[PDB]
């Protein structure tokens, strides 16, 4: 006995949930199978859990650096840990419940139990099978541990979110938007933090102007960054400690070691070798513009496809799939090119489109011209802690089209949005010259540049 | 004895008189610039830039005495000192002053820290000497005005609200405007028992009402008791030296300072204007095209004496493109009033751009008017007992859902607003917005995920 359905989705993450409810709100009887937590990914162990403890370090600077210089002053400051963690995850309680009255409201059966294929279009969950032409493997990614001795005494970003109080010591190893995020929140919340990275700077892959004022203010306040790094092994000392032996003889003692270094796609452990899935060269699932895998009637949607690891981009590809499937939308698909990101590093980066250095190998040097301004935040223009900003525009022909617009500041995260759509619209330095100015704000400085 | 020829004289060292003559000086025209106060006028010494320094000192009040404790952090013995933040404010805005020395010294523009008067349509005097230029540039700024009631001397204006020491214990702030409103939210969440007086049903009339709803909502369960329907008819100053507001309905209440934010009135006397024939509209302002020219050949009027909209920016930008127009040939060269985008630092904070609802229901008529709405609080606030709500919105019109409004309340909203402005002078659609992928997690994100 089989029981059918018009679509399995296997993971309730961000890719399945936007997916299940959208085909749900066209018709289809939707099967949405999670084998942990509702939300994935970014409701439990990511973006949600990750802001608020990154509000928690803004509270954290406000009273340790700059409540001063506003003339506020207090006494018997204390930091409890636990209750920012309790009232963190009450938040998330209440982003679960909220998940399940929408499945009750829509009619999206879901069981929480782990979903295994039997063929290309029947999975057994709970010793149940169950069939349907559309199958969403959204399965997600995990954390890598590096593959050295000790390597095991160490946590990944899963257990940052496991900590309980702030570690004396920490070392965060990576040099991507994780480790560099996990890192500003510990330093802020008080923890002595090291970031050791392989090569010559972080964030290799954003506008290297932008991450030169966060390699500087890492230098002036931050955790203390270590270039050039390779950790040679990790020993557990008999006292609990950890010590870091770097290849060049270095060594540091730290409480908790943190491993940033990437992550890989779930696709082990549920038969996906028993539907013919292949997988592409960089060892994600294979799909084309519509998330169609190699085999016909099942489509792969979030960081399992290794397209882009967003929540937005996860969302956007499994809202536009179900309208494909169940609305009738045969051209619906999601455009990967010009997707705006935000680091909520300290300062926060915020960038949409081309670095200087992606543009020049795309549209050589000639073609490219950059505007760029430099300020003191306001915030911090009155205070003895006074932190930079820099806002550039990568721009391209006689037309200076924006292909690129990148910031680093106070504020700069809630900026980006808007910006992001002049952008898709084709925008022009003429088109941001010709748009009045909001006064006093960070954001007027991207459309005043000569 | 002996007139000086400039070929640009710029009466008024404000956002529009320092826009103006750096940008002619850099296409070669010798300008001399006349400031009788500090250099910066008002935004720089009494509006933005001090307002926006204290509404951070509201935001820091805001995480001590409310949020920190909700993020696990506790402290006692709390303590403002409102002298520290002032020197501090003061300090910054020295060095703004400074700034503005060293563009001028770069660009080359001649500047007198005196008065200027007309002694006829081309020339003025300053400091005793004579000045002639075919071209002068009227950028005298407006000031505050009292009520022409009993006791009005007893009030102070936003210029008396920079003078403040320290937080009075009781304020009422009389005005329905944004200068009122943001005051009030400042008082407020610096300990001020604030009582806030508006003559009419609604602060902000001109505003999208279902902003402003949330707005008023919020000052009710948290913020300054708003006083609908209000009309000072006098005020008395007690033996205790607290003042008594008299409404004509009869009502009293009783405060230690009273901040009078009824509205500004253009700067257009003392400099002898008539000797220059310049005329006035029926607004009361100097009258001008849509080129800034007056009524008189070789006279322009920028910024709050032209009355068309008094912010900074606006200022900034005719400034500009009036000497572009003068000194780099553009003939046609002007400034588009319409779509300007406003951030009022409220409690919340309220953005702006373009056609509220009830505005582009009276232009295109309701058949052709859809609106869209996203309503959330802000994930800062959420993990806390104090709770804010955020509400974005979307105004549309026509087959094409071109956005002609875009508007909203809530935690950061005053950093999202200015590339969406950029996007609604561009000629966005909904389907623009929709083709954008978010930003998570964000309150930015809910502008582009409205259904
Ligand atoms: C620390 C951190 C911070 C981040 N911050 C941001 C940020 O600020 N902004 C942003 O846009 N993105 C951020 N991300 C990325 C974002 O979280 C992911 O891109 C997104 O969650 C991917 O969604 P998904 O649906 O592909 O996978 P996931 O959210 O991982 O969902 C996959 C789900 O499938 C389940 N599953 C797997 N196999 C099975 C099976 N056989 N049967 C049933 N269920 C199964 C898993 O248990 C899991 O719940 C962050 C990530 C991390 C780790
Ligand atoms: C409390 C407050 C808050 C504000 N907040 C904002 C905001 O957040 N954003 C925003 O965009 N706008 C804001 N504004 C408005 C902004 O300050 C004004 O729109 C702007 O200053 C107008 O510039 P202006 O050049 O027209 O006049 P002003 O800046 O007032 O400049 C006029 C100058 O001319 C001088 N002057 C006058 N007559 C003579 C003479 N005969 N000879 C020599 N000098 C003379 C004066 O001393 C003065 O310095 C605010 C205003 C106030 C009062
Ligand atoms: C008759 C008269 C003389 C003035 N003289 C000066 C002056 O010498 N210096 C100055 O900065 N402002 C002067 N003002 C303007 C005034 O001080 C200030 O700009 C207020 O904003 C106007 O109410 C004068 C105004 C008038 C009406
Ligand atoms: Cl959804
Ligand atoms: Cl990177
Ligand atoms: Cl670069
Ligand atoms: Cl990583
Ligand atoms: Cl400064
Ligand atoms: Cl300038
Ligand atoms: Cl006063
Ligand atoms: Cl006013």
């Amino acid at each position: 006995m089989v029981i059918p359905y018009d679509y399995i989705v296997i993971g309730g993450g961000s890719a399945g949930i936007a997916s299940a409810n959208r085909a749900a709100m066209h018709g289809a009887k939707v099967l949405l199978a999670e084998g942990k937590e509702i939300g994935g990914t970014c409701v439990n162990l990511g973006c949600v859990p990750k802001k608020v403890m990154w509000y928690g370090a803004q509270v954290a600077d406000i009273l340790g650096t700059y409540a001063k210089d506003y003339g506020f002053d207090f006494k018997e400051k204390a930091f409890d840990f636990k209750q920012l963690k309790a009232n963190r995850q009450a938040y998330i309680d209440r982003i679960h419940a909220s998940y399940e009255r929408g499945f009750e409201q829509n009619g999206v059966d879901r069981i929480y139990d782990y979903a295994v294929f039997k063929d290309a279009h029947t999975v057994e969950i709970a010793g149940q099978l169950y069939t349907a032409p559309h199958i969403l493997i959204a399965t997600g990614g995990h954390p890598v541990f590096p593959d050295i001795e000790g390597a095991q005494y160490g946590i990944s970003s899963d257990g940052f979110f496991a900590l309980d109080e702030v570690p004396k010591r920490t070392a965060v190893v990576g040099a991507g938007y994780i480790a560099v995020e996990l890192a500003g929140v510990l330093h802020a919340l008080g923890s002595k933090t090291d970031l050791f990275i392989r090569h010559d700077r972080p964030l290799r892959s954003f506008d290297k102007t932008i991450v030169d004022v966060l390699v500087d203010e890492m230098a002036v306040n931050g955790p203390r960054l270590h270039t050039h790094a390779e950790v040679a092994k990790v020993v557990k000392n008999t006292d609990e400690s950890l010590t870091l032996y770097l290849k060049d003889g270095q060594e540091v003692e730290v409480d908790q070691l943190i491993w940033a270094i990437g992550r890989k796609p779930n696709l082990e452990g549920f038969s996906l070798d028993k539907t013919g899935v292949t997988l592409n060269d960089k060892g994600y699932i294979e799909t084309d513009a519509y998330e169609n895998t190699s085999v016909k009637g099942i489509y792969a949607v979030g960081d399992v496809n290794g397209k882009l690891a967003l929540t937005p981009v996860a969302v956007a590809a499994g809202r536009r799939l179900s309208e494909r499937l169940f609305n009738g939308k045969t051209d619906e698909k999601l455009d990967y090119q010009n997707v705006a990101t935000v680091i909520f590093s300290h300062p926060v980066i915020g960038s949409v489109g081309l670095s200087e250095e992606a543009a020049v190998k795309q549209y050589g040097q000639e073609a490219v011209k950059t505007y760029q301004s430099r300020f003191t935040s306001m915030f911090t223009a009155i205070t003895n802690h006074r932190q930079p900003c820099l806002m550039k525009l990568v721009t391209v022909g006689d037309t200076e089209k924006i292909v690129g617009l990148h910031g680093i500041g106070y504020g700069v995260d809630e900026m980006i949005q808007g910006f992001a759509v002049a952008i898709k619209m084709g925008a022009t330095k003429a088109d941001f010259d010709n748009t009045v100015a909001i006064h006093p704000t960070g954001s007027e400085e991207f459309v005043t540049m000569r």
